[PDB]
């Protein structure tokens, strides 16, 4: 009930200074790297973009982890579609900083992560900070700091282009945040990631997701009073803690090892589409409200399909990409959780 699930929003808060403190921590060695990488010729247009879980307000965990996106300003972008992905792109050109990563028309990612390696561990070197290693194109990087802390950088290229023909669909908020949020959030920028699918980059709309969550409310006073709190941000952080605590449960094995929070964050945004007023998620109808949040995310399991929010034809759960079996796995783990109002919680 929602007794229990007030509970476990009252274990979460237990966390919070941890993960506060750690990401002071994080923000001191970030804007150390950052002011030398201002040094670096390559990269001297590099910026801080704040997103992620703790920027959103909804990291409820893992202290010792955190992911950091730089923003590299790169003018006059024309993309090229890699294959039909609808998410991957090569990226071309219409003085050029990223002149020595060119290989013909198209920006070559491995070169240009390349440097930035080098680059970041060159000015890691010359306090307590050095740089581990993990598996992906994207994050291109990992610090260590004081041996403890984990800092996923990414580096992303800004467009300050219109957004590419594969999001003309998606980002379906009209109903819930307005047609006029949606024009004035097409006309932000949006970023490039370095990520094989070869030479491609995948789209990252991560800063419209944090504007998302922080202003999530179809009354511009959603959450700024008392008669106007919501249970959005609760939904999401129990969500990721479902998730979290279902994979805690295959340590071993890792049987869950290819589900995320980003499966979970989207799959919560397509509820906020589908339930798009502030009526719909009452405090006090917490428990219905993650009711709703767990059966759709069962539903995307079901019909292996969850649609990335920004690009609709980017299918998250296809086959392709997670393997039937996982997925049936996952939905027999979650519908006895839900039948029984979620045992995984009990203390
Ligand atoms: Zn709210």
């Amino acid at each position: 009930g929602a007794s229990k699930l007030r509970a476990v929003l009252e274990k979460l808060k237990l966390s919070r200074d941890d993960i506060s403190t750690a990401a002071g921590m994080v923000k001191g060695v970030v804007d150390h790297l950052l002011l030398r990488l201002k040094c670096d010729s390559a990269f001297r247009g590099v910026g801080l973009l704040n997103t992620g879980s703790y920027y959103e307000h909804v990291k409820i965990s893992a202290p010792n982890e955190f992911d950091v996106m730089f923003k590299l300003e790169v003018p006059r972008i024309q993309l090229e579609e890699y294959s039909n992905t609808r998410a991957y792109y090569f990226v071309k050109f219409k003085e050029n900083p990223l002149s020595q990563f060119l290989e013909g028309e198209i920006l070559s990612a491995s070169k240009m992560l390349s440097k930035f390696r080098k680059i970041i561990k060159e000015e890691i070197n010359d306090t307590d900070v050095i740089m581990k290693r993990k598996r992906g194109g994207s994050p291109a990087v990992t610090l260590l700091i004081s041996e403890k802390i984990s800092v996923d950088i990414t580096l992303a290229l800004e467009s300050k282009s219109s957004w590419p023909a594969s999001t003309q669909e998606g980002l379906r908020i009209q109903n819930w945040l307005s047609a006029k949020v949606r024009k004035q959030l097409r006309l932000k920028p949006f970023y490039l990631v370095p990520k094989h699918a070869e030479e491609t980059w995948r789209l990252s709309f991560s800063h419209i997701e944090k504007e998302i969550l922080n202003n999530h409310g179809k009354s511009k006073t959603c959450c700024e009073n008392k008669e106007e709190k919501c249970c959005r941000k609760d939904c999401l952080k129990l969500m990721k803690y479902l998730l979290e605590q279902l994979k805690e449960r295959f340590k071993d094995k890792k049987h869950l090892d290819k589900f995320s929070s980003y499966h979970v964050k989207t799959a919560f945004f397509h509820v906020c589409t589908q339930n798009p007023q502030d009526s719909q998620w009452d405090r006090k109808d917490l428990g219905l409200c993650f009711d709703n949040c767990v059966t759709y995310f069962l539903q995307c399991l079901r019909t292996e399909k969850l649609e990335n929010y920004f690009i609709p034809e980017f299918n998250l759960f296809s086959s392709n990409l997670i393997d039937k079996r996982s997925k049936e796995f996952l939905t027999k783990q979650i519908e006895y959780e839900r039948n029984n109002e979620f045992p995984v919680f009990d203390e």
